[PDB]
């Protein structure tokens, strides 16, 4: 069965630039790519090998896994522009000009307004409400998984065929089973039975909220990987920024309630987000 048929990219019609890598998952690097279109345009592209996970049964199942995301399409949700086969399965994605959401905001030399960053996060919640109508759960929702193009576009990134470890030190790995485990972006229900859904995903949106107004600045620096859950289960939560308004802070802890049914939904969210993005700051 071959439905990646409908989105193979032809090896002349593709240069992989393996000199300059922008990327490196656990699956493979990324690197910076020249794509030839339907039409003859020349396009800048990124190149995600997977050539790291070396077995047929494991490849297929990543492929027919991740396939689906051919079917989407919404202007705050990554596409995918093909699959080369040769060179061991890459995946060709459009080049976003300024990375990661989290390392764009980390640097200095870029000044974004409080606006901008309300609005990158009203980008990612229409990105997540398109996502939670198609029933797709991303479960591992960060500002370091999201991207940004050359129009300040905010591309919820990471999954289907994007799917990666792109920065392994806030993972951890079940010795069991495989999942890898983003620990401090986890609802307190995902640390404890390790299941996602569309709520858990609404709870991690709390916490790139609340990286966003930071400017990057990692979450609960001062409580270790163990202390996480019984943190949460006193009512915890994540402080609200200096610079974070009053009404974005109550939508970041309606993201973080105990009960996964009582959260807002994205839809919600979109909602209080983009009526606090009109309105004066
Ligand atoms: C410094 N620069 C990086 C890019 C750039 C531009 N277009 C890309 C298109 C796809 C991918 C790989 C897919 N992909 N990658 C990340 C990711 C996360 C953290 C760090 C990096 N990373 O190391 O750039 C990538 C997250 C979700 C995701 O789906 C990486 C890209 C990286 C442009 N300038």
């Amino acid at each position: 069965v071959q439905a990646v048929q409908h989105v193979v990219i032809g090896p002349s019609s593709l240069i992989v630039h393996f000199n300059e890598v922008i990327g490196r998952g656990h699956f493979g690097c990324v690197y910076h790519g020249t794509l030839l279109d339907n039409d003859g345009k020349k396009i800048h592209c990124a190149v995600k090998s997977l050539n790291r996970i070396t077995d047929i049964g494991e490849v297929s199942q990543f492929l027919t896994e991740g396939i689906i995301m051919k079917d989407f399409s919404h202007p705050n949700v990554l596409s995918l522009l093909g699959i080369c086969l040769r060179g061991s399965p890459l995946v060709v994605l459009p080049y976003m000009k300024h990375g990661d959401l989290r390392n764009f905001i980390r640097n200095e030399t870029h000044n974004p307004t409080v606006k901008d960053l309300i609005g990158f996060g009203l980008q990612v919640a229409k990105g997540m409400k398109y996502l939670a109508s198609k029933k797709f759960v991303h479960r591992d929702l960060a500002a370091r998984n999201c991207m940004l193009d050359e129009k300040f576009t905010v591309k919820v990134a990471d999954f289907g065929l994007a799917r990666d470890m792109y920065d392994k030190e806030y993972y951890s790995v079940h010795n069991k089973t495989g999942a890898k485990l983003p620990v401090k972006w986890m609802a307190l229900e995902s640390l404890q039975t390790q299941k996602f859904t569309t709520k858990s995903d609404v709870w991690s949106f709390g916490v790139l909220l609340w990286e966003l107004m930071t400017r990057g600045a990692p979450p609960y620096p001062d409580v270790n990987t163990f202390d996480i859950t019984v943190y949460l289960l006193q009512g915890r939560r994540l402080l609200q920024p200096e610079y974070c308004p009053d009404p974005l802070y109550e939508v970041m802890l309606k993201c973080w309630h105990p009960k996964a049914e009582m959260r807002p939904s994205f839809s919600e969210l979109v909602s209080r987000i983009s009526a606090i993005f009109s309105t004066f700051i």
